[PDB]
């Protein structure tokens, strides 16, 4: 008898313990994110200064090399065409010369994204990733006299998603899988992929519309077996107020 | 002799569980650093380009304000007077100075460089207890050092991870001084002297500090006269970066025996 409560009891504090493992893993690509962000205001801030145009291509050289997760960044200038570059990870840094997104934050004058493409990289490879746009201003911070465009690529995640680990998922806009062990979701969302077990998905994609966190069972089509899966979502521009801004979310499963 | 039994693999359990919460608190705290790193890297790059003194401040300011831990930043220059200059937090703003900007032994050895705690005489009269972390300012060819920039980090402005809203955590420096804790009298002292009617828990806190490990044990805490756990684990200060004056920091996380 007493097996059987302790056999409740043990399962309780195994989805805690399951919760808190996800929460520590959220918290890690919050903080790398959060590394990333920190940099991208100051160098938002010193892009329109007075400063040569081979100033401006050290200062976002500089960025991308000190921020793993960047894949590039762009800059354009209104009314400077010698200020409309791309810089892309190759082995170091490749500079190339030459909009909605950008044309929309220019407007408002807020940092917007984009959903999740492939992007073709100075080595012919192609990287998973999201833009980041920012407007630039004028030194009395009311002309919007361009736009920084930053490159995140999702598949920088996989130092923390992947690295000798499967048992996570990074999900993002309307259950899309961003980045897993099986690099065959990518892009595809759980709806699809997980059909077999409706409630779940459908109590995921809840969770992730609504925030919050959440622990349930579900039968993986893949493995067969019984799994404990736990939820947490987190907001992928941080604090901002962007209409962009919505929920990531991080998936932990365990086999029962 | 079930509930013996039970009663250890609980206590396992217990220690177990509470270097888990440290380990995420020692992530948190390495986190901050980490965004005061990364952006003090590109800062490093950027001053001694060839951009105005106007520019070079707006810089400084700039990483000052986006980086709420640091509370003063310097560039010093070998051979231009007119930047020599230091942004010291003054209450809620910053403050621009002058002054006469160890920076030798970081000009000297191209390496980032760091300064044991200290107590910084502030604009409003307050002194911050924070380290200096020194880094070599390049001329183009990444070779020959003009100047340094120098960043103190506030060990005080970790209260928000380590004392705010809770008594339990200790940051600990070098040799087992205490950075950090909500004891504020404890700050600048030795754990050595500290816990000194405890010196089998202090002789293995400072060899996990050299080792660079980490461990869990019990003592009676001299404070509260009750028995306390004790997890202790070490982190690179500096982080990744090489350095000669990297050391290991450590938190420290305590809880009454008799409450689990």
């Amino acid at each position: 008898s007493l097996n059987s409560r302790v056999k409740e009891i043990l399962k309780e504090n195994t989805l805690r313990s399951m919760q808190d493992s996800l929460h520590f893993k959220v918290k890690e690509v919050q903080g790398v994110l959060e590394n990333t962000y920190t940099s991208m205001g100051i160098v938002k801030e010193m892009l329109p200064k007075d400063t040569k145009r081979e100033i401006k291509i050290h200062l976002l050289k500089n960025f991308i090399l000190a921020n793993s997760h960047v894949a590039g960044v762009s800059m354009f200038f209104k009314n400077r065409e010698d200020l409309r570059l791309t810089l892309l990870r190759d082995n170091d840094t490749i500079k190339l010369m030459e909009n909605p997104l950008a044309q929309k934050a220019m407007k408002n004058k807020e940092i917007s994204k984009s959903l999740p493409y492939y992007r073709k990289m100075p080595n012919g490879a192609e990287v998973y990733g999201v833009d980041i746009l920012l407007p630039l201003l004028n030194e009395n911070a009311q002309e919007v006299v361009g736009a920084l465009m930053v490159f995140i690529s999702i598949d920088s995640f996989s130092n923390e998603i992947t690295k000798n680990r499967s048992d996570l998922f990074l999900i993002g806009v309307k259950g899309k899988v961003l980045l897993s062990a099986n690099k065959s979701l990518q892009d595809k969302p759980i709806a699809e992929i997980y059909k077999s077990v409706p409630k779940a998905t459908n109590e995921v994609l809840t969770i992730l519309e609504n925030g919050s966190k959440a622990t349930l069972e579900y039968l993986d089509p893949f493995s067969h077996k019984e799994n404990f899966l736990a939820v947490e979502t987190f907001k992928m521009l941080g604090k901002a107020e962007s209409k962009d801004n919505l929920n990531w979310m991080i998936a932990l499963i365990i086999e029962k």
